[PDB]
């Protein structure tokens, strides 16, 4: 299974489904719930931070959410994912600009 392209479509809908303002799920971490930096994906699909879930691997040699044997040889860097990633970012933060100022205009106009 193409796991990351799989993802990468999953994430890009929900995406543009996503008011700007909505932080979308598939672009976040599953384990520290902030916007992905550095995304690996495992073989199962799973998509995590690669200082988290090295963190993780530490204590315990499993995935966080599917407890299914993980090793840190089985996380494959996911760069393409940045590219959504940075690309709602920066649309959420250009749209607070324009919301903010849309607001603001109309309180003393």
């Amino acid at each position: 299974i193409d796991h990351k392209s799989k993802y990468l479509r999953e994430a890009a809908l929900e995406a543009n489904l996503s008011h700007p303002e909505t932080t979308p799920t598939m672009l976040t971490c599953p384990i520290d719930s902030g916007f992905l930096k550095d995304p690996v994906i495992t073989p199962e699909g799973f998509v995590y931070n690669k200082s988290s879930i090295l963190k993780w691997l530490e204590t315990k040699k499993e995935d966080p959410q599917s407890r299914k044997p993980l090793t840190a040889k089985d996380l494959q860097p996911f760069p393409e994912l940045l590219i959504i990633v940075n690309r709602f970012v920066e649309t959420q933060t250009n749209y607070e600009k324009l919301k903010n100022r849309l607001v603001q205009n109309a309180r003393v106009a």
